[PDB]
């Protein structure tokens, strides 16, 4: 319909119909003004001046100006300074540090501009680091990471709108590029109007957090038909409006390399000019700042959504080479795959039959089938309804499809795409990038790899803005900073335990339980009491008690070899603790010890375990927190036999534990020269990544109200100088974490019929954890008592433990 853009070119409020509109997305919904191109998107004479452009008499239909007047009409070509005034271009510049923001009267805070390209691999920086010197630049002078962790899937939308939230795509909503949700029974795809629809959109992004808190911000979307020069030049003129209407924040997006990316590989030949014309932009951009005067007063951050992996057509697998019955279901297809029931409402679809028709089916199969719920919990991948239950990990380099006739389209199938994304976040080939350039950034320094969702915090900070509640840890980042307006303080323990002495007799229990403890010193009994007491916890507790931030009644346990924090509620040990050093011996399980459990004296009958609901329960066995194989002496080795110290394990599981217990926990000490490990229960049986009321369980082992774990954790802590032991380092930690499902099978692992040291070791890699997920998952919090700053003990506890190659 009607009206012109004559004075509204790019304007940031957009109109309600049936008025045009004239802003930056007016041509994504058809509904610019008939002027728009004419006005907007004038192109007349390209976007750089030339020698004899300068001082032009002032020609309005002109793509940018080399007039005298185009300063202080805030439209020059970013060239002018260089080309009519002998400026030399940014890039040319040596790097001088900016120690404070230098802006120009008028600007209350620094601007902040986020500069996102699609399908930017970490490694193109080193390896295209020839052809990009804008870009090397802000990367050498400011503050770098060696790569930035995408969100799962690494794919677009995901990730940038994670960049926008701080939160999961399984809390944003965004989980995919493509997605059904079942409520609306509508579709988002990449191409296409739906996506246009908030309704899909969760959380709250950046820009709303600005707009509610009074700071003014740009759009972070942009029509795809807008060139990049004149999407340069259109933030260069927002930047130019008056102090009262202008944004403090703006979004620049480029498509590249990712576009490129997809058509020949992540490093084909023809990918070092996309690579240009990104840092040829980056120039631009800069240029323009300076011709503003606003290049050491503004906070510039490059970032990336993903990287790029060599994928083709003829790596693909398809599902009707494993289902006989492939007309039944819909897959998501490609990096990664999604299947439920093609026929809404199905009754006789059965996601068990089609998992075990898909489980360890070829020798080399290239994916792996889950229900959601066994996701490795770092994936943060099930807790949303547009997540479909069956979900399929894909191989790097794999792609998976329902039937051939998806991939090769007729005439004859030629495939014509060399690469692709969206696998695993911990796979190399997917990491991106990230630079912080600006006042508010450290100068010349490089920080240690992270996690995308940690940003947004950040931009909050970097606006003065208090962030919206997120997934990020906010403080983690705070090394980034040259100056923090966040001072991150622990949470307060909101249980405090109870710490019982010998309170029962042994005939007051009635547990069903056995042992052969009756064997058998006045120098040696001083000795037990003492530890009962407390006297080896600095040594086994290293970091201080961990803190409960729920309401509970838990005792502290101490032992010889190991502290616990038992719960009277879950009747188990809510943590255990105990370090191992690199001198300490393995012994096993003696013969007369083979079955036995001991009541504990210090723990009520009716708080405690029972054998019995063990022994009847055909699918339900028992293990123990501390294991016994690393017990300190014949004597010590009876406490880890307390009923207080057991917790309930399927026979399959099993398997996993005691190889980790009585083989690995010691090649780490050899190792790690010492570990301190800290071990438990997790319970989320509604799978939202949160510790679950007594209320929210599932499953008790047969006839008890012993609840049955969904995961076991352990998080495993030395000295980052390793020629430290883990009980007397002085400096900084190390840490390495899991959180590994309980389950009642090993069909996740495909060689499980094979020895444990061919399989249980690749398991617990796969389900590597950060502590941070763990504390989520138990409502603890660790690391309450080390000699290192908060900051740096937030930045550890969001730490994974990859076992990529570097
Ligand atoms: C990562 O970080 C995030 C963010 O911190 C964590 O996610 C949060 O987790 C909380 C606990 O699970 C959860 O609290 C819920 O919230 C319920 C209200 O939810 C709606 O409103 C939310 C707030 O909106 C306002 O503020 C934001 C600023 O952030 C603005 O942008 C808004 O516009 C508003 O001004 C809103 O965020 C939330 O969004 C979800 O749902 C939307 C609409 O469908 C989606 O578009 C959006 O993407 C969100 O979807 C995610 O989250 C939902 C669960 O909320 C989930 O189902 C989806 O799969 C997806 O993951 C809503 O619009 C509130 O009703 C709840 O209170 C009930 O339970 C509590 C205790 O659990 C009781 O104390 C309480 O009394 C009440 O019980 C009653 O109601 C029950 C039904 O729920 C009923 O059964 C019962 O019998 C009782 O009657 C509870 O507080 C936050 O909503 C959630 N936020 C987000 C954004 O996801 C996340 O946990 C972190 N992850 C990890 C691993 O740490
Ligand atoms: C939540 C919200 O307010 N809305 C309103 C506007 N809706 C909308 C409207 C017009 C549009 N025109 C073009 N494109 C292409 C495109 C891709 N990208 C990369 C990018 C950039 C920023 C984020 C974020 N966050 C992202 F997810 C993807 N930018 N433009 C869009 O996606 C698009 C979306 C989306 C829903
Ligand atoms: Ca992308
Ligand atoms: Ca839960
Ligand atoms: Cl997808
Ligand atoms: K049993
Ligand atoms: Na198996
Ligand atoms: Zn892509």
């Amino acid at each position: 319909t009607s009206g012109s853009c004559k004075g509204r070119c790019f304007e940031l409020q957009e109109v309600g119909p049936p008025d045009c509109r004239c802003d930056n997305l007016c041509k994504s919904y058809s509904s610019c003004c008939h002027d728009f191109d004419e006005l907007c998107l004038k192109t007349a004479r390209g976007w750089e001046c030339t020698k004899d452009r300068c001082g032009e008499v002032r020609n309005e239909e002109n793509a940018c100006h080399c007039s005298e007047d185009c300063l202080s009409r805030g439209d020059c070509c970013t060239n002018y300074q260089v080309v009519c005034k002998g400026e030399s271009h940014w890039v040319d510049d040596d790097c001088e540090e900016i120690k404070v923001p230098e802006c120009p009267a008028g600007f209350v805070r620094p601007p902040l501009i986020i500069f996102s390209v699609d399908g930017f691999r970490a490694s193109y920086m080193k390896k295209g680091s020839k052809v990009m010197p804008n870009i090397e630049k802000l990367r050498s002078c400011g503050t770098h990471a060696p790569y930035m962790r995408p969100v799962y899937p690494t794919k677009t939308f995901p990730n940038l709108y994670t960049l926008a939230t701080g939160l999961y795509p399984e809390s944003h909503g965004i989980v995919g590029n493509s997605m059904y949700d079942p409520v609306f029974d509508a579709s988002f795809h990449l191409r296409g109007r739906e996506k246009f629809n908030h309704r899909w959109w969760g959380g709250q992004p950046l820009w709303i957090t600005a707009t509610k808190q009074g700071v003014r911000a740009g759009t972070f979307f942009w029509s795809v038909s807008i060139p990049h020069e004149r999407r340069i030049l259109t933030i260069l003129q927002w930047l130019s409006l008056p102090d009262n209407e202008r944004p403090s924040v703006y979004a620049f997006y480029s498509e590249q390399p990712d576009f490129s990316g997809h058509k020949y590989g992540p490093f084909g030949p023809e990918m070092t000019n996309p690579l240009r014309e990104i840092d040829k932009t980056v120039g631009q951009l800069m240029d323009g700042l300076k011709q503003l005067r606003l290049h050491r007063c503004v906070n510039v951050i490059f970032v990336g959504d993903h990287g790029m992996e060599d994928v083709t057509c003829d790596r693909t697998e398809f599902l009707s080479n494993y289902l006989t019955n492939v007309d039944d279901i819909t897959l998501v297809p490609g990096t990664l795959g999604r299947i439920r029931a093609k026929s809404i409402n199905n009754s006789k679809y059965d996601p068990k039959t089609i998992i075990a028709a898909l489980t360890c089916k070829k020798p080399d199969q290239h994916f792996k089938p889950y229900m959601k719920q066994h996701l490795p919990k770092r994936l943060h991948y099930a807790n949303n309804r547009r997540i479909e239950d069956i979900h399929l990990l894909v191989d790097r380099r794999w792609h998976v499809a329902r039937k051939p006739l998806d991939v090769y389209k007729k005439p004859s199938g030629k495939c014509f795409f060399q690469g692709d994304h969206g696998f695993d976040n911990k796979v190399n080939s997917m990491q991106t990038v990230f630079v912080g350039y600006g006042p508010t950034f450290k100068y010349r320094t490089k920080v240690p790899p992270f996690e995308n969702i940690e940003l947004y915090n950040v931009m909050c900070d970097l606006l003065g803005l208090k962030p919206a509640p997120n997934n990020g840890t906010h403080g983690s980042l705070n090394h980034l900073l040259r100056t923090n307006t966040f001072r991150p303080t622990m949470p307060d323990e909101v249980s405090r335990p109870n710490y019982p002495g010998i309170m029962y007799l042994q005939s007051e229990f009635d547990l069903g339980c056995t042992c052969d403890d009756k064997v058998e010193n006045k120098l040696e009994e001083l000795n037990k009491r003492l530890h009962t007491k407390g006297s080896t916890k600095e040594r086994h507790l290293l970091y201080g008690r961990p803190a409960v931030l729920y309401r509970t009644s838990y005792d502290i346990l101490y032992h010889t070899d190991f502290e616990s924090g038992y719960s009277e509620i879950f009747l188990m040990p809510l943590w255990t603790s105990y370090t191992i050093s690199k001198q300490a011996e393995v012994s096993s399980i003696p013969e007369h010890l083979t079955n036995c459990v001991r009541p504990d004296v210090r723990v009520s009958p009716g708080f405690s375990q029972n054998c019995l609901a063990y022994k009847n329960d055909k699918q339900m066995s028992y293990g123990f927190l501390f294991p016994p194989y690393l017990s300190s002496s014949p004597e010590a080795k009876y406490d880890a036999f307390l009923v207080t110290n057991m917790v309930p394990m399927y026979p399959a599981f099993k398997r996993v534990w005691a190889y980790f217990q009585r083989v690995l926990v010691k090649k780490y000490a050899s190792e790690r020269n010492g570990v301190n490990v800290i071990s438990g229960p997790i319970f989320d049986y509604n799978y939202d990544g949160l510790r679950d009321t007594e209320d929210e369980i599932k499953q008790y082992v047969e006839g008890s109200s012993i609840p049955v774990p969904t995961h076991y954790y352990s998080i495993i802590t030395s000295c980052l100088d390793f020629t430290q032991p883990a009980d007397k380092c002085d400096g900084p930690l190390s840490v390495s974490s899991f959180i590994l499902p309980h389950r009642p099978d090993n069909d996740e692992s495909c060689n499980s019929s094979e020895d444990e040291s061919k399989w249980v070791e690749e398991l617990m890699k796969m389900h590597t954890a950060r502590v941070r997920d763990i504390e989520h998952l138990t409502g603890l919090d660790f690391y309450r008592k080390t000699s290192r700053s908060y900051s740096e003990i937030l930045t550890l506890k969001t730490y994974l433990h990859t076992y990529e190659s570097e």
